[PDB]
C-alpha cells in the first residue's frame, strides 16, 4: 500500500507512517526555485530509495550523493519497525543551486512509526490470529476464510424476557462466550503525535446487525462497555504505547434475511486533525468482516438428544407408551400438559467456530388460535428467532408441521451436505394455500438448507408431515424416505377381505366409535372414498416425483406405509385412522401412531404389515396410541413430539452454496 | 426424470406421456387380490422393462413371459418419438391366479406421447438452439450460458412520451428487434387427449419484469399479443398438432436494481384437469431463465461517436473552436443552445447478444433547479432510465459530473475487463455529502463496473471530474490519469516569478477581470491562499492513493496538471482559474479548457506547460475558450459536452463479477 507525503517547500513535514504502507515521497515541490540538485540524509530505520522515473536506488544514511531535481525523481520511504522514545525517525533534503556546493535550503520528513491492526480469528480454527491477510474478505468453502458471529439469541439470565440481543448491555461474563473477539494491536510510542486519533467505527446499516464490547476491570468490578452498534457508529479508542492490545466482543443481532446477506464490516481507522470545522482526514484504514451464522435445521437421521412431548394429563397410554419408547434409548423425555410443540417450534441451531448451541424458530402468530409467542424455552444456550408477517395473514401452512428437512443428499453431482429444507405449498396457478413469504424468505436467505417446495395443499391441516418422513437404515449410512400410500391400504385391505376378514372391524376399543361398526367391507364398498382415495394417490404420486428428483432418491430409497383419508367440502384430505408416516424417529427405534386397524387372529393387520416391511431393516417399531383417552378419532392428533437432535458434524462454512 | 404412473385396479389408465421423461408403473395395485403372476404386451413403439428390485430387464411386444407380482417388482415405460393419429402406444397387464393359465383379468395403459420445449438461446449466439439443457439457469463467464434479456428502454415511435416498455402494448414491428425470442417447440397427434391443455405463466414478481408478446397475421394486418406481462401471469397456449413451433418476443422492462438481481424465469407447464373446483395437476414443467442486460459506462478511451455540447447561442469562440477540435476528428458535432448536459445525463450502453444500443441515464431532480426530466434524447435505439430518491433530498453530489468510470484495469491480479465506476463522496465520519442511495444502489447492482467512492466534497460543487480525468496513449494499449494539482501550478509560478515574470498578468483579455489586475506575485504573496492550496493538495494526494489502490496504478500513470482553487465559507474549493483536466477526450485529440494564465513571452505559461507535459506523448491539444464570452471567470463553467462513445468490444457476460 502505496501513500502520498510530500516535503513542503521551505518547512518541515511531520506525520505518522504505519507499519505495512510506504511512502512516496515529492522533493521537488518543497525546493526553492532555481534549485538544481538536491542530497538526502536519513535515520537508521528508515530505508529510503531514489526513484527516477520508475528506477529505485537504495540510498545511504549520510552520503553526500546528488541528483537533479526533476518532477520525476521522487522518494519511496519504508520502515519495517515502530517507532519508541528512543527512536528519531527522519529522512532531510538539501537542496542546491547552480554553482557551490552547500545547501541552500533544506525540508525534512520526521516520522513516528506504528503498527495498527484490527485482528480476528479468520481462518476459524477458534484463536485470533494476527493480520490474516484474508481477513477483510468472506469465502465459502474447506479452502475459505473469514470470521464467524452467531446471533446472541439465547439468554443468560432469566431476570429480563427478551434474548440477549435485544439490548445495548452485557450482565453476565457468560454471555461473552456466545461473542466473537476482534482484536486492536498496536505497537508504538508512548504517545500518538498531535492531532491524530483512533477511531474505530461501522455504517448505519450494520448498526442494527452487531454490538461490540470491550471489558473493563475497574476498582468495584468488571464491567462490559458498549462501543458499536445501535445508536453508537464509532468510537474514540484509548491509545497505549509499547505493545498493546485491546479485546473486543462482537455480537450478531439479526440473522441473514431479505434484504441482508449476513455480511457485516467493523472499521478502525487512524484520523488526522486538520482544523476546526474541517473533517478528519482518515490515514489509514483497516477492515474485518464477519459472517453471520444461519439457522440450521436437523433431519431425522441426526443423533436424538430430547424428546419433548404435549398431551393432556391423563393421556396415561400415550405418556406411557412414550416413557417405555425413550427408555430404549439415551435421550432424555421432556413432557408439558395439544399439537403446538410439533406446529408452533422448530428446533435448529447455530454454530460458530468458538462455540454453538441450539436455536428454536417460533412459527409466526395469526392473532385467532396463537395470539402469543412461545418464548418459554428461551434460556442459557438456547437460542430464540422469529418472524412475523407484516401484511401477510396466516394460514394451517405456517405451521412447522409444514416445515421439514431431508438428510443430506446428493442431485445430479450437487452435494448439500446439511440436507435439504422441505415445505409444503399449493400449485402456482391454483390461488391455493402457501407459507408466508416472511417465512419462506427467512428459510431461503439461511442459504444452506436450499429449500424445496412440495405439494400439501391437497391435505386440510396442509402439513408435509402428514405425508412422509425420512429414517435412517441402521448399520448403515444409508437412509428411507417414507410416503403415506392409499394404494397400499387398498391393496391390503383387499386381501384380508379375500381371505375372509371383510367383517373385521376398525377402531376396536374405541368407544365413541362403536355404533358405526366400521369394518373393511364397509370400507372397500363406498365408492365415493375409493375415488378421493384414487385422487389423494395423485397428490401423493405428484410430491413422489418432486422428492425423487429433488433429493436424487430412486424407488429403491422409498417405503410406502398404508394411510387413508377422508374428503371435506373443499376436496382436501383428513386421516380416516392416524397417520403412521408421522412418527418419533430415534436411531433405529421408531415411535409410530397406532392405527386401530382391522384385528386379524387379534393383531392389527395395518401394525403387522408395518411390522413387516420396517423390522427386517433393523427397525424396531412401537406403536404409540394417542387415541384411545379420547374414545374416538376424527382424523385429528391430540398430542404432539419434537425431537431435538445433535448438529451435524459437518460444519456449514465448508459448503460451498450456489451463487 | 423420472414420473409415477400407477395402472388402476380394474380399469383402464389413459396418460399423456412427454418426452424427455420416463414412467415408473405400477401393476400391483390394480391386480385383483389373489392374484399370483402376471404378464404383459406392449405396441412397437412403447419400450417397457420389468424392474425387479432394481433390476431391469427389456420385455417383447409380445411374450408370453410371467412374473410374480410383487410391491417391488414394477414397470419402467419409456417413448422415444411423439405419437401421431397413426399410433396407438399402449402396455396392456395379464393378471393370473395360482391355477389355470388364462388372464382373470386385465389393466392396461394407454399413451399419447409429445414433445414441448420452451426453448431460448441459452448459448448467446443470436440463434434459439433447440432444448439448451442449460437453458434452466444463468452463468457468467467466457463458458457460461443463459438467455439475455434487454430492457426496452428506447421509444420506437415519437407519437408516444413514454418509453416502450412502459406499457403493455407493441406498435411497431421494429420493437421486435430489441426483444429476445422464446420458441415454444411440441410435435403430436391433431390434439391433446381430452382434460390436457398447455400453459405459459410468471410469477407475480416477476410480472413487472418483462412482458411478453406473440405475433398474429391475421386478414387485415400484423398484430402483437401480449400474453404475460403486467397483470398477465399465465396464458393458455391454442395447441396445433405435427411439429409445430410458437415464436415469443420478450422485452425487460426494468434494470437490476436494489432488491432485483436481474433474473427473471418463464414457464411453460402441460396441465391436466381433474374434475371441476379442483386445482389442475401440472403434468409436465419446462423452464427458462433470462438475465436482464445492465446499464454500463463508457471511458474516455473508447472510440469517440457524437460530441454533444451545450451552450449560450452567441459563445461564438467556444462554438468555433469546438468545431475545429472534432473537424480534426470523424465525430458529429451536436449543439444544443447551460452545464445540463454533463450534470444531467451520462451516456450508456446496453447489449444482448441480438441487439444493443446507447441509453441515457438522467439524474435525479431536486424540485429547485431540475424540476423536470430530460427525455428529449428518447429516440429509435437510443433509450432511457432514471432513478428517483423517494425520501432522501438531493445535492450537487448527485449531478453526474460526479458520476465517471476507468478504463478497463487489473488490480491485485482482478480483472475489471469494463473499467470501474467513479463516484464522488464525503469521509465516512463526516457528516458530508454524498451521491444519493438510489443512483448509488443501482450503479453497485449493473455489477459489472464494480463502483468506487472517491473523496470530492472538498469541492463546492463536489464533483469528481473537477480533479480527475483519463486519456489514452497514443500508439498504445494504456491509458494515463490526468490529476489536478496545486503544487505544480505554485512550481511553476515560483520559477516563473524567478525568472523575472512575478508581474505577469492573468485573465488577461478578460474585461471583467481587469481592474483586480492579478499577478503571478499577487498570488505567490497571499498567504491565506498557500495554506489553502497546500490543503486542497492533500485532498487531490488522499484521492490520488484510493485510485492508485483501486485502479492498481502507479506513478508512471499519472500526469499532474496546474490547478489553484479559491476557499469558500465551508472550507470547499472553487477553481481559481478553469480547471484543465475536465477536458473532451476524442483519441489523441484532447480539448482543454483555455486556463488564461500568466502570459510569458505572449504565450499562457500554463498552456505551454501542459503542451510540454502531453505533447511528447503525441497527444495534440486544443485550447477552448469557454468564458471569453462571460468577460469574467468567477468559477463556474458556462458550457458542458459529453461524448457518446462506442461499447466495449468485450461482452459484458464474459465477465465474472465476484460473488
Ligand atoms: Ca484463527
Ligand atoms: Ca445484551
Ligand atoms: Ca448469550
Ligand atoms: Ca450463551
Ligand atoms: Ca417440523
Ligand atoms: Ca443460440
Ligand atoms: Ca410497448
Ligand atoms: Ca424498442
Ligand atoms: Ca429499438
Ligand atoms: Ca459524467
Amino acid at each position: 500500500r502505496e501513500r502520498t507525503v510530500r516535503l513542503q517547500y521551505g518547512s518541515r513535514v511531520e506525520a505518522v507512517y504505519v507499519l505495512g504502507t510506504y511512502l512516496w515521497t515529492d522533493v521537488y515541490s518543497a525546493a526553492p526555485a532555481g534549485a538544481q540538485t538536491f542530497s538526502l540524509k536519513h535515520s537508521e530505520h528508515v530505508w529510503v530509495e531514489v526513484v527516477r522515473d520508475g528506477e529505485a536506488e537504495e540510498v545511504a544514511t549520510n552520503g553526500k550523493q546528488r541528483w537533479l531535481l526533476s518532477p520525476s525523481t521522487t522518494l519511496r520511504v519504508t520502515m519495517s519497525q515502530a517507532s519508541t522514545e528512543a527512536s528519531s525517525d527522519k529522512v532531510t533534503v538539501n537542496y542546491y543551486d547552480e554553482e557551490g556546493s552547500i545547501p541552500i535550503d533544506q525540508a525534512g520528513l520526521f516520522l513516528t512509526a506504528i503498527e495498527i491492526s484490527l485482528d480476528v480469528d479468520a481462518d476459524r480454527d477458534g484463536v485470533v490470529e494476527k493480520n490474516n491477510p484474508k481477513k477483510a474478505s468472506w469465502t465459502w468453502g474447506p479452502e475459505g476464510q473469514g470470521a464467524i458471529l452467531l446471533v446472541n439469541c439465547d439468554r443468560e439470565t432469566p431476570w429480563l424476557p427478551k434474548e440477549d440481543c435485544r439490548d445495548e448491555k452485557v450482565y453476565s461474563k457468560e454471555d461473552l462466550k456466545d461473542m466473537s473477539q476482534m482484536i486492536l494491536r498496536t505497537k508504538g510510542p508512548d504517545r500518538l503525535p498531535a492531532g491524530y486519533e483512533i477511531v474505530l467505527y461501522i455504517s448505519m446499516s450494520d448498526s442494527d446487525k452487531v454490538g461490540v464490547f470491550y471489558v473493563e476491570n475497574p476498582f468495584f468490578g468488571q464491567r462490559y462497555i458498549h462501543i458499536l452498534g445501535r445508536r453508537k457508529l464509532y468510537h474514540v479508542v484509548k491509545y497505549t504505547g509499547g505493545s498493546a492490545e485491546l479485546l473486543f466482543f462482537v455480537e450478531g443481532l439479526c440473522f441473514p434475511d431479505e434484504g441482508f446477506s449476513g455480511l457485516v464490516s467493523i472499521h478502525v481507522s487512524l484520523l488526522e486533525y486538520m482544523a476546526q470545522d474541517i473533517p478528519l482526514t482518515p490515514i489509514f484504514t483497516d477492515t474485518v468482516i464477519f459472517r453471520i451464522a444461519p439457522w440450521i435445521m436437523t433431519p431425522n437421521i441426526l443423533p436424538p438428544v430430547s424428546v419433548f412431548v404435549c398431551c393432556m394429563k391423563d393421556n396415561y397410554l400415550f405418556l406411557k407408551e412414550v416413557k417405555n419408547l425413550v427408555e430404549k434409548t439415551n435421550c432424555e423425555l421432556k413432557v408439558c400438559f395439544d399439537r403446538w410443540i410439533q406446529d408452533e417450534i422448530e428446533f435448529g441451531y447455530i454454530e460458530a467456530p468458538h462455540k454453538g448451541f441450539p436455536v428454536v424458530l417460533d412459527s409466526p402468530r395469526d392473532g385467532n388460535l396463537k395470539d402469543f409467542p412461545v418464548k418459554e424455552l428461551l434460556g442459557p444456550d438456547f437460542g430464540y428467532v422469529t418472524r412475523e408477517p407484516l401484511f401477510e395473514s396466516v394460514t394451517s401452512l405456517d405451521s412447522f408441521g409444514n416445515l421439514e428437512v431431508s438428510p443430506p443428499v446428493t442431485v445430479n453431482g450437487k452435494t448439500y451436505p446439511l440436507g435439504r429444507i422441505l415445505i409444503g405449498s399449493s400449485f402456482p396457478l391454483s390461488g391455493g394455500r402457501r407459507m408466508t413469504k416472511v417465512v419462506r424468505d427467512f428459510l431461503k436467505a439461511q442459504q444452506v438448507q436450499a429449500p424445496v417446495e412440495l405439494y400439501s395443499d391437497w391435505l386440510t391441516v396442509g402439513h408435509v408431515d402428514e405425508f412422509m418422513s425420512f429414517v435412517p437404515i441402521p448399520g448403515t449410512k444409508k437412509f428411507l424416505l417414507l410416503m403415506a400410500s392409499t394404494s397400499a391400504c387398498y391393496k391390503l385391505f383387499r386381501e384380508k377381505q379375500k381371505d375372509g376378514h371383510g367383517e373385521a372391524i376398525m377402531f376396536k376399543g374405541l368407544g365413541g366409535m362403536s355404533s358405526k361398526r366400521i369394518t373393511i367391507n364397509k370400507i372397500l364398498s363406498n365408492e365415493s372414498l375409493v375415488q378421493e382415495n384414487l385422487y389423494f394417490q395423485r397428490c401423493l404420486d405428484w410430491n413422489r416425483d418432486i422428492l425423487k428428483k429433488e433429493l436424487g432418491l430412486t424407488e429403491q430409497d422409498i417405503i410406502d406405509l398404508p394411510a387413508l383419508f377422508k374428503m371435506d367440502e373443499d376436496h382436501r384430505a383428513r386421516a380416516f385412522f392416524p397417520n403412521m408416516v408421522n412418527m418419533i424417529v430415534l436411531d433405529k427405534d421408531l415411535g409410530i401412531p397406532k392405527p386401530f386397524g382391522p384385528q386379524v387372529e387379534e393383531e392389527c393387520c395395518l401394525e403387522m404389515h408395518v411390522r413387516g416391511l420396517l423390522e427386517p431393516l433393523g427397525l424396531e417399531c412401537t406403536f404409540i396410541d394417542d387415541i384411545s383417552a379420547y374414545h374416538k378419532f376424527l382424523g385429528e392428533v391430540h398430542c404432539g413430539t419434537n425431537v431435538r437432535r445433535k448438529p451435524f458434524t459437518f460444519k456449514w462454512w465448508h459448503m460451498v452454496p450456489s451463487r
